[PDB]
């Protein structure tokens, strides 16, 4: 029950910081994920986003936003003329959290607890000191909640630029919904959740 805390090394060198996480055991996570999966992208962005945590394809990948929903993250990026290498972008929790089907190997993502969460939260600390972001995208609720507190409402507060203290270099935050829900539904609920995405997406690129 400690926390990531004491495992965090006071450095901004991202490759360091990556394989840092990778030897922390700050909760259980890091047991039965192949390893952890940091953020990617350089020091050099100003916008950094935050999802949830690792999907299968990324635990086995090492890198964040790699499978479905990041290939639906990656087109509303692009209809909001936003680069995504250009980007920082990491998850709240870096070790996947899964079960294992009965009788096979096919791994089922399950949600971190409040309690993982915290536990993982001092390494987006840590990212956000060495990147000094302008703006943060919270990707969903759990991101959401990182910063903002346990009871935070994505939906009261679409469209909004907010702040909170506790967050290095005080950036603006814009708080959106999981990329993975562009995946869900008929052809006019896509198309409606993309456009609600590319809409937070897009007050958060112009963030001047
Ligand atoms: S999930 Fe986060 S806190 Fe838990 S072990 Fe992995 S890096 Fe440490």
């Amino acid at each position: 029950m400690a926390g990531a805390q004491d495992f965090v090394p006071h450095t901004a060198d991202l490759a360091e910081l990556a394989a840092a996480a990778g030897e922390c055991r700050g909760c259980g996570l890091y047991r039965d994920a192949t390893q952890a999966v940091f953020g990617a992208g350089g020091r050099s962005a100003r916008i950094m986003m935050i999802g949830e945590q690792p999907g299968d394809k990324e635990d086995l990948a090492g890198l964040p936003f790699v499978g479905p929903a990041g290939r639906l993250l990656d087109r509303a990026l692009e209809a909001a003329d936003i680069d995504r290498d250009a980007l920082y972008v990491t998850n709240a929790v870096k070790h996947f959290k899964f079960t294992r089907a009965a009788g096979g190997k096919r791994r089922i993502e399950k949600t971190p607890s409040r309690t993982e969460v915290v536990a993982c939260r001092p390494w987006l600390i840590a990212e956000m000191t060495s990147v000094e972001p302008d703006v943060v995208v919270l990707l969903g609720a759990t991101a959401a909640k990182a910063l903002l507190g346990n009871d935070f409402r994505v939906t009261q507060h679409r469209g909004e630029v907010l702040h909170v203290d506790d967050v290095p270099g005080d950036p603006a935050l814009v708080a959106t919904v999981h990329p993975s829900s562009l995946l869900r539904g008929p052809k006019e609920e896509r198309e409606s959740a993309f456009a609600g995405l590319v809409d937070d997406l897009r007050v958060a690129a112009d963030v001047r």
